[PDB]
């Protein structure tokens, strides 16, 4: 069984991308198991001085060890001002500074959702440029951009229910599972 | 006289970009007064729940008001992992949610420095894409990419000394001053 | 009254973006006259040897002069392979080499359409990066990405009909008109 | 012996990138053979109407068949206005429309050179975004950006002679050769 984890790019309780991430474990192919990674909320802003005098934040090393243990990582994130959320980017800046950089050679799947029609596509291309330097193995197609995400979820359960969205989500995961087999 | 402020993208005290930023005051045109904005170090990670429950952070409000009063903003920052540093971007995310969005229509000048020959060039274009949604007035030329800034600064004073760099910057500021109108 | 011209990025006769372009004349503000520039179809591939030996192509010179006379340029184009179409970009490469570079300081408005929901959004930001080196004055908002334009046009007239799209465009032009100053 | 070919992004006789491309065959690892692809100069501007009424240009199909035959492709190109040269992009637009798109799943190496200090880096990131849609297998590091390329070549021979540039060029090719073994 492949072990895939999710890195969440939004910090709000009712996050839509948060709902997409929690739905993935329930629709993953039988040969895949998905779990959520710890939240990035308590990670402090990156400062070279702290890295030297304090060492690495426990939260950063905990997140890093779980990524190394996993066979694949799915980054589920919204788009902020046509790009990557500062919080998520900051968690990536810390990670990129670690011994045995956790994402190098690591299979990565990208997922974004927005209330807008474009569904976070802009965020995705900047993210790939970032992951290139970190040497992650990013899967090309299929891509997933959840537009008008609010009309495809269930507020109570906090999950995706729109049939169309569920099939594409399941399709991509399957492709990612086959991708990981490398 | 024009009032210009600097937004710093690095937090370490030995910051080379910080050196660039603190050098701008004495090489700017005689019609410009360059001062620094507060550090983005205390600005907490963006969370809509916080915006709703607590309102906007006081540090964010302070940063914003200084931006509103300025005639222009010079963003001085390094490039982290082929893009914009997490901290700087997070501060921008916060500012972008403000009712009277501070950077809307605000003239902006970009400058980056790095220990490598590319001088933070990649970071600049991602930052330009981001600035479109904030609706800022970003100047085109001349651009400034400080390649290997470590060889052209003076540690004792923490300012730039390489005459070539100094004239480049001065030319850019002079150009930014004309841009304001 | 302002003179605005359109640079078309697609060459096929059934071009949806072409439909957008030819619709702009009757939805523009009363202070703007929108006309089309010549097609980029005859512009040959850029080659410095040709620039040196033959000089600039007459078609390139013609395109340039019309750009110089206009108060603004609206670039209407599709998105090919997640970026700017080869032909359009090649025409820009030619213009960029001209002594009195036509687009320098020229206000530019970008609009794209596609048969998909993204509406050529990716192409727009690459094009914005390119326009920095040409030193153009590119407007920020509102932006226009015509998603699935095929469902909102009228083949018999070859113009846009979807009222929502029409008002969006009109609003953009009105905004571009104010931008010129 | 792996068969690698070069796609040239500049059309001028004295092209510096042209010199870099011609030097590659002479410094490739013993397990690799490099050849130049036909020139893109005579390829007409892409027009959907021509594709339908005329079919594909012979030059486009000749270039496409040679790419399919090769084990790897090195794109050597300059940077025009912070991006990909229109001519090269146009040759890619035609290619992307072919049956059995020639670059899908094809190993690709990127090389750029400029008279400027940045050496065509801007062109490279836009190109990768393009190759992602075409589903090419693009190698991450090492990257090659030849800055101030004019002071590293020999006008007469039309080749690179700067020792430093030659070593990196040889290093990348070796990495690409090992990369191709996939
Ligand atoms: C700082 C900030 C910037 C935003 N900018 C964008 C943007 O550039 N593109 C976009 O599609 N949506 C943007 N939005 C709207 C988000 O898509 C929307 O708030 C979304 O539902 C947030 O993701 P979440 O629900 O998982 O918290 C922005 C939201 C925030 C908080
Ligand atoms: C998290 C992190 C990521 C880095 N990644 C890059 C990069 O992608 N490109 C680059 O040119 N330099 C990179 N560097 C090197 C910086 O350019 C160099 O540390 C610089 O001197 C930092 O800016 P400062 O001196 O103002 O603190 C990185 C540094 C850090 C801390
Ligand atoms: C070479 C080529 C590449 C294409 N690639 C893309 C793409 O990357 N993104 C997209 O949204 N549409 C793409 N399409 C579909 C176009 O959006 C669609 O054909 C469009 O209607 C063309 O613009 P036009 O109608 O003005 O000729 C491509 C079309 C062609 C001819
Ligand atoms: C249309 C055009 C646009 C140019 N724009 C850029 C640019 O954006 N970045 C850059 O580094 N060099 C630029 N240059 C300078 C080239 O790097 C230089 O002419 C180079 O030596 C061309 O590649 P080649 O020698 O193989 O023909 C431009 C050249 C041309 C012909
Ligand atoms: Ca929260
Ligand atoms: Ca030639």
């Amino acid at each position: 069984k492949l072990q895939v984890v999710t890195l969440l790019g939004s910090l709000r309780k009712g996050s839509f991308n948060g709902m997409v991430a929690r739905t993935l474990p329930k629709i993953a192919p039988a040969s895949m198991e998905v779990n959520a990674l710890p939240s990035i909320a308590d990670i402090p802003l990156y400062d070279a001085d702290v890295q030297q005098e304090e060492g690495f934040p426990a939260t950063v090393e905990a997140l890093a060890e779980q990524i190394r243990q996993a066979d694949g990582v799915v980054i589920v994130t919204p788009e902020y001002n046509y790009s990557v959320p500062g919080g998520l980017k900051n968690a990536i800046d810390w990670l990129s500074r670690l011994p045995d950089q956790p994402l190098a050679g690591k299979p990565v799947l990208i997922q974004t959702s927005s209330m807008g029609v474009i569904g976070g596509a802009r965020c995705q291309y900047h993210l790939r440029q970032i992951l290139v330097f970190l040497d992650a193995m990013v899967m090309n197609k299929p891509e997933f951009m959840g537009g008008v995400i609010q009309n495809k979820v269930d507020p109570q359960t906090g999950e995706v229910i729109d049939q169309g969205t569920l099939d594409h989500l399941t399709g991509q995961l399957t492709a990612f599972g086959e991708f990981i087999q490398r």
